[PDB]
Order: C-alpha cells, then sequence, then structure tokens
C-alpha cells in the first residue's frame, strides 16, 4: 500500500502492520511529514503559543468571548474557530470548574472533526483512526471505569456542541485515544500538547528505532537516525530508551500488550551499565541488590503519584533521601539513580534553584550520553537545559559548549532548518 513517496505500508512478520523503505535514506534525511488529524494546546500553554499553529511567540491577541485562547492574528483565530467553539462557551460557564482531562478534550476535537470532514484526511494516507488499535479486550475493568469516567466527562463539559456516538462506540474511542495519542513537547521536552497522527502510527516498535520524531508546530516529522536501505522496516521507539530490558517490556506489555525482541532486547548488553553496582571492598550481595532494585521501582512509582499532592520541598526530600539510601548499592550511573536526579532538576528548576538545578544535570549528561542512543532527544534536551543554566549564571563558555552539543544532535532530528536550532544559534550570539 503506497502513496508517502519512497515508502509502503505492509505486513511485517510476526508484528503486523508497518511501514518499509522503497529506497534509501541517510542520517538526517525526512521520510515523512504528517499534519496532526486533531491536536489540542495544553492548557498551561495558553497566551505563548497560537491555539491554531502552535508558534510560540509574544504578543499574540486574545479570543473576546472567553478570553482563554490566544492567536497569532484574525487568520489563525478563525481558521481555528471550528475547534475552538467547542470550549469557548463551556469556559465561560462553568469558570473555574472547567477541567476536562486532555484525553477528553482531545476526544471532542476527533468527533468534531469526523463530523465536518468523514472522509479520509491527508493525515491517514496509509492508515486512518478508524483502523487504530483499541486493545480493548486486553484491558482490567480499572482502565474500563476510567472510560466510562472520561465519557462521564465528554458529556458534561461538552454536550452544548457535539452530538455523541452510543457508548459502545465512546468506548472503543477513547480506547484508541489512550494508546495511539501523540504529545507535542517543545525543545527542552517540555509537553505543549496532544495530537492524533495516523501515518506515524503505522510505525512497529525496536529499542534500537532508525527513525526519530520532532514537531514543527502541528506537524510531525520523521527522520531517520540510521542509514536505511530499500526493503528496510521502518522503525520508531514507543517508549523511553534509558532504562533497561525488562523495564522496557513491562511498559510495552502494560501499554501495548507485547513484547519486543530487538537486538538491544536479544543481547541486553548493556542491562549490566544501566544497573551498575558500587565497586566496594565488601561486594553488594545478591539479596540486597535485588532489595535496592525493588525498593528502586517502588519510589519511582510513589513518586508519580506524590507530585500530584505533595508540595515543591516535600518531592526533592523524597529525591534526596532515595538518592541518599540508593547510593549504599548503586552508582551515580545507575538509571534509577539518573531517574531521581532527573526529577530532583525538575523540582529545582521550578523553585527557580539554577544552581541546584545545574549540579544535577551535570551529574545527569555523561550517563545520558552513554546510556541513550546516539541521536536522542532526551540527550538533547538535558545539553540545552545544562547551557542555558550556564548562560544564566554567566559560565559563558560552557554554555556555549553545551549548546553546541544541542544542536550537533538537532541538526539531525529536527532538520539544519528547524525554528528551535535558529533561536539557539541567536543564543550563542546573544
Ligand atoms: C510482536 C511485536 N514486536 C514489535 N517489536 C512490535 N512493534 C510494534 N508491534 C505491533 C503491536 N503493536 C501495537 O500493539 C500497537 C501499535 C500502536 C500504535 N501506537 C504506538 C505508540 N505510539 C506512541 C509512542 C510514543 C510516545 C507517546 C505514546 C504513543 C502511538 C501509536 N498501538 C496503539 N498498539 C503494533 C510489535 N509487535
Ligand atoms: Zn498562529
Ligand atoms: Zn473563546
Ligand atoms: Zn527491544
Amino acid at each position: 500500500r503506497a502513496e508517502l513517496g519512497g515508502l509502503e505500508r505492509f505486513c511485517s512478520p510476526g508484528k503486523g502492520r508497518g511501514l518499509r523503505a522503497l529506497q534509501p535514506f541517510q542520517v538526517g534525511d525526512l521520510l515523512f511529514s504528517c499534519p496532526a488529524y486533531a491536536y489540542v494546546l495544553t492548557v498551561n500553554e495558553r497566551g505563548n503559543h497560537c491555539e491554531y499553529c502552535f508558534t510560540r511567540k509574544e504578543g499574540l491577541s486574545k479570543c473576546g468571548r472567553c478570553k482563554q485562547a490566544f492567536y497569532c492574528n484574525v487568520e489563525c483565530q478563525k481558521e481555528d474557530w471550528p475547534m475552538h467553539k467547542l470550549e469557548c462557551s463551556p469556559m465561560v460557564v462553568f469558570g473555574e470548574n472547567w477541567n476536562p482531562s486532555e484525553t477528553v478534550r482531545l476526544t471532542a476535537r476527533i468527533l468534531a472533526k469526523q463530523k465536518i470532514h468523514p472522509e479520509r484526511t491527508p493525515s491517514e494516507k496509509l492508515l486512518a483512526v478508524k483502523e487504530f488499535e483499541s486493545h480493548l479486550d486486553k484491558l482490567d475493568n480499572e482502565k474500563k471505569d476510567l472510560i466510562q469516567s472520561d465519557i462521564a466527562a465528554l458529556h458534561h463539559f461538552y454536550s452544548k456542541h457535539l452530538e455523541f456516538p452510543d457508548n459502545d462506540s465512546l468506548v472503543v474511542l477513547f480506547a484508541q485515544v489512550n494508546c495511539n495519542g501523540f504529545t507535542i513537547e517543545d525543545e527542552e521536552l517540555s509537553h505543549l500538547g496532544s495530537a492524533i497522527f495516523p501515518d506515524v502510527a503505522l510505525m512497529n516498535h525496536s529499542c534500537c528505532p532508525n527513525v526519530i520524531v520532532t514537531y514543527k508546530g502541528t506537524l510531525a516529522e520523521v527522520r531517520a537516525v540510521q542509514e536505511i536501505k530499500p526493503g528496510e522496516e521502518v522503525f520508531t521507539s514507543y517508549i523511553d530508551l534509558l532504562y533497561p530490558t525488562e523495564d522496557r517490556n513491562d511498559r510495552l506489555r502494560d501499554s501495548y500488550f507485547f513484547t519486543c525482541e530487538c537486538q538491544e532486547c536479544t543481547t541486553k548488553d548493556k542491562d549490566k551499565a544501566k544497573v551498575e553496582i558500587r565497586k566496594l571492598s565488601d561486594p553488594p550481595k545478591a539479596e540486597a541488590i535485588r532489595d535496592m532494585v525493588r525498593y528502586a521501582r517502588n519510589v519511582i512509582e510513589e513518586f508519580r503519584r506524590a507530585k500530584h499532592y505533595k508540595s515543591p520541598s516535600e518531592l526533592l526530600e523524597i529525591c534526596e533521601l532515595s538518592q541518599e539510601k540508593m547510593s549504599s548499592v548503586f552508582e551515580d550511573s545507575n538509571v534509577y539513580m539518573l531517574h531521581m536526579m532527573y526529577q530532583a532538576m525538575g523540582v529545582c528548576l521550578y523553585m527557580q534553584d539554577w544552581e541546584g538545578a545545574l549540579q544535577y544535570g551535570q551529574k545527569i549528561i555523561k550517563p545520558y550520553s552513554k546510556h541513550y542512543p546516539l541521536y536522542s532527544l532526551n540527550v538533547a534536551s538535558m545539553w540545552l537545559k545544562l547551557g542555558r543554566l550556564y548562560m544564566g549564571l554567566e559560565h559563558k563558555a560552557a554554555g556555549e559548549k553545551a549548546l553546541k552539543k544541542a544542536i550537533a544532535i538537532m541538526e539531525v532530528a529536527h532538520g539544519k532548518d528547524h525554528p528551535y536550532i535558529s533561536e539557539i544559534k541567536q543564543e550563542i550570539e546573544s
């Protein structure tokens, strides 16, 4: 199945539908772009980005009716109106209690899009939204109850402005959205919004992917990070590649109900380094290691929950205490330590403790470089944060160096002409 040039849809043995190359692609080549089928700017970025096109700039004009949507100009505002009108009056009516989840917000837009544009869109050249996997038969009752709550919230916040299909159809759709929806992030991997990119959702998973997905406004772009030969399958990663094999496959199993057999998962080459044990005089016993791994996974999950109701200083305390406890057995380059160091850095940034955030960054960066693959956005984002921190604290040489490391990754991932790169070059001069 063809039309996107140089590519086709096919049946990948052992995996199912996928995407393969018909022509070579070199590192940094653009395979395809996919316009968003539906998308929504996250609430905390309102006023910083245009709701229609996601341009980040000053001096955006306001929707006069609700005062909660911002735009480059009246053309962006008018083009956004079919989607924005789903929320404009409801925000006025509900005021401070207007609070649908972002999943609910995105699903409302999908429904409006289906009504206005029932035919195949340019976002769906090889895979249609209706063909999305739901995994509905594999979901437990807890997840199905959350789907029913989303349906309830959809009705509650959007009923004046949408006609709904039946409960059965919404259950399928919500399940499809839960597992197919993408996040759009900025250059520091900060959350900007959510979107549906149907053609991107065709790609199968590898823990050594040969492409990387980036965003230019609401457009997804897919570039090669390894050489791809004619006839080879195009693989993205569905999950965070920092973690060792068991953890990667736990996340794959819980969200998509499969496990990976790629070369990384097969060989487990990076696993030993990822869970590095301190080389002490009396080395830690095997039991103690299992104990500390168990503790680490617990605190990682505990911390995920705790950030919905603890203060910044309490969160930093959990990070510090967990790091102290883990350091009896784990090296600082160990991925569970890096996890908590990364959370700590974010808490520091939130509190405007620039020095503290910088110190955490300096310890994270070299382990990141080794644990992630070559052209990782996680690595690039960390160099950029370091660079910006260094610049702000007047370490101009160190800052320039870090920003250059960011650029060298981003030229490949984002393309040399991406506006993010122009902005970062300006920071090196200014
Ligand atoms: C045996 C085997 N081995 C493999 N190596 C492999 N690779 C892919 N598969 C099959 C099984 N698949 C799915 O269950 C699937 C695929 C998608 C599309 N999703 C992916 C996540 N996508 C982002 C990931 C990035 C971060 C944001 C979240 C969603 C959205 C689109 N869904 C919702 N289910 C396809 C494989 N099977
Ligand atoms: Zn705009
Ligand atoms: Zn409005
Ligand atoms: Zn794998």
